[PDB]
DNA sequence: GCCAACGTTGGC
DNA sequence: GCCAACGTTGGC
């Protein structure tokens, strides 16, 4: 399998904006991450299975 | 080829 | 167990 996708319907995927003040926005850089506000609850969970 | 952002690692 | 850094890659 690929990398997984946003589930699109928790509420940081509901999201509209970037937050503005967590580390990732303020570095946005060097973290390569999504806005810790954005980032999908269903994504947060480790993979079932690897690459 | 760029860019948003996931996967994995490892330092704490 | 948390979280930032790096390499990566799907979609464009
Ligand atoms: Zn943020
Ligand atoms: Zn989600």
């Amino acid at each position: 399998n690929k990398k997984r996708k946003r589930c699109g319907v928790c509420v940081p995927c509901l999201r509209k904006e970037p937050c503005g003040a967590c580390y990732n926005c303020v570095n946005r850089s060097t973290s390569h991450q999504i806005c810790k506000m954005r980032k999908c609850e269903q994504l947060k969970k480790k993979r079932v299975v690897p690459m």
